[PDB]
């Protein structure tokens, strides 16, 4: 179950994915990725897809062209869990390759 | 190419070909929401739409959660609908048919 | 898991479920060659197989040219066929069905 | 039509994609990509896919796990053309992100 706002464990995880913003009573984390074209954006998403289905944890993301806008939270626990941070972390790494 | 006009005859004609889609409001764009069994399908779906989109250089605004993919289409440089939006819409429906 | 043995009863039974596939030679692996209209389909196809493969951690050897995707499956750490190879094979056939 | 072996134009293109080997009477170019896992390999392939269908020119590639083994040539001209080099180049760039 579901990580608590300003919680010790929470802030400790959020340390490792600093570029992501917390909602709005710590119920989720958002971040907005920007890549050079759609081709890059897709390459990105593609890796995230493979990982997501693997660990059975999925993003809510909104792609337009080179933008990919993500908001993450554990549905089944109605807020943040460990899973959301492992995802955000993966995304951050995957996206780093494009810098 | 030239920005199509609301309830225009051209427009309504194309729309007839892609009936599952709702027009905004008015008639600035077209929405539809796909539902597949799982993520795996949804992605198989999106994957093909990706290929087509980069080909014809015209891209969706879609929002994916799990097995649902929620699209809204319109030519940005046209600030409304044009031919390309319906070209897309149709692919997309065909692509999505295979999962029925 | 345990390396399945040639013409073994277990083996033949699974194979019955995935009949379009040819066994090597002998019976170290299983081959099949998919043909779709275009590349776009083939990729839609591969895309889903990708998702599944990284999930179940068991991966194909496939060779893609355009609209044909040519697979050969076998558990490497087992140096022959095992359950996983047939799990795959079946997905793959289902995945590929949607394009008929 | 179809670039000629040791041709001036040929060697000049091949300069820009040095890591690729020439066949065997300059009929095509091969190269073997190696990534950390399949997840990376797919991210790679995914970008190459998008470009390929766009420029209507496709690879012959053979993926196993983290390996992707490519051989490129213009089918319709039975040998190398410009197209093969634009592809190889794209691949090289796409793959560079993983170093
Ligand atoms: C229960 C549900 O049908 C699936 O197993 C998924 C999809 N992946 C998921 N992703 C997220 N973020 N929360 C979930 O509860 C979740 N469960
Ligand atoms: C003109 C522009 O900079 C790019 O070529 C793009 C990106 N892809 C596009 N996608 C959509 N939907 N409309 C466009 O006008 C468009 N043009
Ligand atoms: C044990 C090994 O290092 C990895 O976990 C992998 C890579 N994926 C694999 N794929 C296949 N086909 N057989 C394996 O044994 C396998 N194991
Ligand atoms: C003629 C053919 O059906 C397609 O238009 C393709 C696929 N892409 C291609 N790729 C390569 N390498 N050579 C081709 O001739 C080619 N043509």
């Amino acid at each position: 179950a579901r990580l608590a706002a300003n919680s010790a464990r929470l802030l400790q995880l959020h340390k490792t994915v600093p570029q992501w913003h917390l909602t709005d009573g710590h119920l989720s984390i958002k971040r907005k990725f920007q890549f050079s074209d759609f081709n890059e954006a897709w390459g990105f998403m593609s890796r995230v897809a493979l990982y997501a289905d693997k660990v059975d944890h999925h993003p809510n993301w909104y792609n337009v062209y080179n933008t990919v806008d993500v908001e993450l939270s554990t549905h089944d626990a109605a807020g943040l869990t460990e899973k959301d941070f492992a995802l955000a972390k993966f995304m951050d790494d995957a996206a780093k390759n494009f810098e």
